């Protein structure tokens, strides 16, 4: 059955705003493909454990042997909730399907139809539709910057501060203790989505507001599971009783169904793994601030003070030059674009894991130092 | 930290007008813990494949194999070599052009509703609709126009007044367990210039050749322009899948939120699903039995007077308001039948349901039983139903 105009028209101007205009037909995510020689830096999977023979014993394990509001019950919650929670000195951990799901639902309960709501520009767009879906009244501010954030407010009144502990794609870090102030100072909540800092920050990898010591200041904390955890879940702890209520507020959390019991406990293993990893995580530090050093005597802007980099490529056909570059290189980092970015501000991500080696990152830097004398494209 | 008072009073109200009014403190939803002898009928694993042992064995062993640390989003694996056999799989399967997976049933309509629409765009929802589908519309910010359950004549009322839009409906809705007349809303989509989505998550696999779903079965798979399913109700797994019979799911993977914005799932689950397809594949006696312990049902129950709207495997009681619901599910508890309370916002506060979901694994011996304890119900219980 072709489409009706009204879908068919759109679908063609998207194709063909999107993937013709490419060298390659396709959309400009999507490039060359890579060798087991290449460098990869892709995986969220900081402390690279997606492999790790410890965690999948424990899965096939426990494999071998519905909505999630009907096991809400003390004897239908999962031991995973109480680790996480103590791991993060946050009084309740509510499990969830994903990191995006956590936000939504968080933001759905704790929202009403026109709270304020403080978000950085640069937040997880989950955060941003959580609001959008609660209808409530974005204030957005720029990138880490208290001033505008203290305007707004000043202007707007009393609400939700919204943040990003290591923002996903530039690797900046959010000014947490200033940001703790600002909302005592003004009486509002403060949410942090940690997902790029737990596991990788803090003692025994508990996170950025543990390593900072603000837990006891702040009210909530989210995180996605596929990072670090290497899971596809999230999670919501609270200082406070707003999980008691999540559960049955929440539409994802409500209409959709929710983790088995099995994959709960393979999170267990995730977690002690994760804990004693301070190896990996000191190891990730240096080669993350190596790597930083470097692009920076280079003359990119490199805005990272973390193991996530961003490459600034500009618009969209010198990020695509850019790409083929580093690709043709064996450098494979992930394009971020519209509507991850705006159109004219998209930047190339690389994302660096413990696994990488000195030599890799010695590689990284000449094939960028190469790439700026080349002449076929620009950096921001 | 002391939250804002815009916050700590919103949950203190809920705690109190959701868990405090009910007797056990608890919410609606929650009644009490069951025991083994006790009939459960609230699970989504229709044909029982849960604990099955030959799709254990290859979510554990393809496991096993190896890592591929693909956690990032689902848009950078789009690549023909990077799309699993799955997709392909189901696709032959339903009889779809084209196959895409998804993290759950719900991303799996709001993707989809986010891709096909414009703010503009006509939505023509059946009221009884998954909320996902409610939800994916509100979104795109379409233009939403509800019709009655299963009212083709409200609904060319409403095409005919606002223009050509999309269709939505559930093939089997998830509260009353009737069946939508697609046959009529394939014509009505042609008799208007529209575009037809099917919801088949709750007759996916329970439904049709091979349990390849209730479109297949009325070969009507070649007239409509999309189908949905949650894969974990008969499928029996957390994701879900949109099929299009046309070039829809090139574009999908990179305008959907959740498919950008929120991880992919791990090829490992990719091949687990494959084993299921097989053993749903082959799982006629399952159905045939199934099928038939459902109408005993419908019928051992409309003999005794009640409202039973559904056609399905899926059988709704209507028990009115929160406290006669609350009643209902007791009385049903205190005799061994859970049992699945549907209320607010799933239903509107006053229409809730007790919905009964039966599985393979249900015995002629069970289900008298639970003819028995609702006709005790009727009847001798201190409540009333609809």
């Amino acid at each position: 059955p072709q489409l009706p105009d009204f879908i068919q028209n759109k679908i063609d101007h998207y194709i063909e705003n999107y993937f013709d205009i490419n060298k390659n037909g396709k959309h400009l995510v999507l490039g060359k493909q890579a060798s087991p020689d290449d460098i990869i830096l892709q995986s969220n999977d900081y402390l690279a454990l997606a492999n790790h023979p410890l965690i999948k014993a424990r899965l096939a394990k426990s494999l071998l042997e519905m909505s999630a509001s009907f096991l809400q019950n003390d004897y239908d919650k999962p031991m995973i909730e109480k680790r996480l929670a103590k791991f993060t000195g946050f009084d309740e951990c509510l499990l969830s399907q994903s990191g995006w799901n956590a936000n939504v639902g968080l933001l759905q309960t704790i929202c009403q139809p026109n709270t304020n709501v403080y978000i950085d520009f640069f937040a997880h767009m989950s955060l941003w539709e959580g609001a959008r879906y609660a209808n409530a009244q974005a204030h957005p501010f720029m990138h880490n910057n208290c001033d505008h954030l203290r305007m707004l407010i000043q202007r707007h009144g009393p609400g939700i501060i919204v943040v990003d502990s290591i923002y996903s794609t530039l690797g900046t870090i959010a000014p947490l203790a200033e940001l703790v102030n600002i909302s005592k100072e003004f009486g509002c909540a403060l949410l942090v989505d940690e997902s790029h800092s737990l596991g990788t920050h803090g003692p025994n990898g508990a996170g950025l507001l543990a390593e900072l010591g603000l837990t006891r200041e702040v009210h909530f904390m989210t995180a996605s599971l596929a990072k670090t955890f290497a899971y596809r879940a999230g999670a919501i702890w609270c200082n406070n009783e707003v999980n008691r209520c999540v559960p049955f507020i929440s539409y994802p959390a409500i209409f959709s169904s929710t983790l088995l019991p099995y994959e709960a406990a393979g999170l267990e293993t995730t977690l002690e793994i994760i804990e004693s990893a301070d190896n990996r995580r000191q190891h990730l530090d240096r080669m993350a601030r190596k790597l930083r050093i470097g692009l920076s005597q280079l003359g990119l802007t490199i805005r990272s003070e973390s193991q996530i980099i961003g490459l600034e490529t500009g618009d969209e056909r010198n990020t695509e030059k850019v790409r083929d570059y580093l690709e043709s290189n064996g450098v494979f980092g992930s394009v971020f674009c519209r509507p991850a970015t705006s159109k004219n501000k998209n930047i190339i991500r690389l994302s660096l894991n413990s696994d990488v080696n000195d030599e890799q990152i010695a590689k990284i830097i000449e094939v960028c130092s190469d790439a700026v004398n080349y002449g076929d494209f620009y950096f921001r």
